[PDB]
RNA sequence: AAUGCUAUAGUA
């Protein structure tokens, strides 16, 4: 997505060299794609573009009658929120084929919010919503949410995304050192010394 | 004011 972003991230490439340098165009690149399906899916579904705000402040916005200061809540930081009917809904966007990597998540995040709900008594659930990026499909992982919104239709394809991880997966498939720290997340630990 | 991975005689 963009040009000027394009350029940039392509000017990146051509002057990357090193195993860590790699790695962090490749996180990157990752994020990138997130932001652009985080925006798309915002625009969509009519709710405000928020990226990872933090908890507490999601309690003041829905409820600003309480002490923040006396209120104990997860350090999460949650993608958006939306609060309707008495009830707040926390989203996360996640971009894989993988329900596992997501389920993960959704028990992360209700066994820290069930706190939070019972010191509220705001029932707060928990909804993922996860595409393919190879077939664009929509899953999501909270019926009430899918309720919310009869129909889910969002027109994204992340083939500029797709080519240029080839390309810098083609000018470092030989660094097996690449290879290792791609497997594993932002933590990068070099080859072991013995 | 500032923001680029290699930024590389003295003290105990």
């Amino acid at each position: 997505m963009d040009y000027q972003e394009y350029q940039q991230f392509l000017a990146r490439i051509n002057t990357a060299r090193d195993a860590c340098v790699a790695k962090d165009i490749d996180v990157d690149l990752l994020m990138a794609r997130k932001d652009y399906f985080g925006r798309e899916l915002c625009k969509s579904l009519n709710i405000e573009y928020r990226n990872d705000v933090p908890f507490i402040d999601i309690i003041l916005d829905i409820r600003p009658e309480v002490d923040p200061l006396t209120i104990d809540a997860p350090h999460i930081t949650p993608d958006n929120y939306l609060y309707i009917n008495n009830v707040l809904y926390i989203i996360d966007y996640k971009v894989s084929v993988s329900n596992e990597s997501s389920v993960i998540t959704y028990d992360k995040y209700y066994e820290l919010t069930r706190d939070i709900s019972d010191r509220l008594s705001i029932p707060i659930e928990i909804v993922i919503i996860r595409i393919d990026p190879v077939s664009r499909d929509l899953h999501i992982n909270s019926d009430r949410f899918k309720e919310l919104y009869p129909t889910i239709v969002v027109d994204i394809n992340f083939n500029q995304f797709f080519d240029l991880k080839q390309l810098l997966y083609e000018k470092f498939g030989d660094d097996e050192e690449f290879l290792l720290k791609v497997a594993h997340g932002d933590f990068t630990l070099t080859a072991p010394w013995c």
